[PDB]
């Protein structure tokens, strides 16, 4: 299992906008984390949430199996980091 | 945590090989498994082992926290699906 912590100031998300290569509108949430990779400190993550999700709370995570996906060339990519409560 | 297995039919590697843009030779070692998405039945996943490294065995693994990396735009990627006994 993954460690992913939500420290008391990474409680917001901030929004990035758009338009579509053919004219739609998009919005993309953006929230951060740290993560423990196994070095001396956690490391500094970004990440992008569903739509219609409110930013994770504060608080310690493990990532779900959602996450993953095959891509193109065959082989295991993360999709979207998607947090489940630990 | 992710469920991979290696079948009886997946015990061996191919290789291939190469040359660097500067001139260098290299060889790639690649291997099959299958891995638990949560769909119906596990989904067939290719991976490139490190130098050095024997095919993994038949059996049930895990993911090593090594197989994850922050990739250039700041997000997490897996760099290499490295794997563990379950």
């Amino acid at each position: 299992m993954i460690k992913v912590e939500i420290k008391p100031s990474q409680a917001q998300f901030t929004t990035r906008s758009g338009v579509s290569r053919q004219g739609k509108p998009y919005s993309l949430n953006e929230q951060l984390c740290y993560i423990d990779l196994g070095n001396e400190y956690p490391v500094l993550v970004k990440f992008t949430l569903d739509e219609g999700q409110p930013a994770y709370a504060p608080g310690l995570y493990t990532v779900h199996l959602s996450s993953f996906k095959v891509g193109q060339f065959g082989s295991l990519m993360i999709d979207r980091l998607r947090l489940v409560p630990a």
